[PDB]
């Protein structure tokens, strides 16, 4: 079983990459933007599996912060 | 549970996002450095959980990739040459 401070460092990481990569959408050439567009929908369903297992690790042990807190942006890049 | 695919997703982005890391402390003037290298302590127990993780989510007949492919560096892969 996955330990929670790895599903907390993958939910981190998926996050970020997903807002690296919205970012540069806009500037992207549009084939290469619609063929990143549906990578980053799988990113999100991976996401989604990830925040299940975490609720799930949520309820198991304690000293594990909110989801929500995970994947928010940080604040000195908004 | 995991998925396969939500594997290979978490590989990928942490390798993603440890390379990011590694170019910041290879540039000129990294900040905090300590702590970025204590990140990448992190990054790096996480990748390792993940491995194995991944390895136990195979079939003894899997379709899906060698884990070394999952994490290989892109760049190591490209070729570049102008026109002579």
């Amino acid at each position: 079983n996955l330990k929670p401070q790895t599903l907390m460092v993958a939910i981190q990481c998926v996050a970020a990459r997903t807002r690296e990569l919205d970012a540069q959408l806009q500037n992207d050439d549009p084939q290469n933007a619609a063929e990143l567009e549906q990578l980053l929908v799988g990113y999100d369903l991976a996401a989604d599996d990830l925040k299940n297992a975490y609720e799930q690790a949520l309820g198991q042990y304690s000293g594990l912060p909110p989801y929500d807190r995970l994947i928010e942006e940080p604040a000195s890049l908004e």
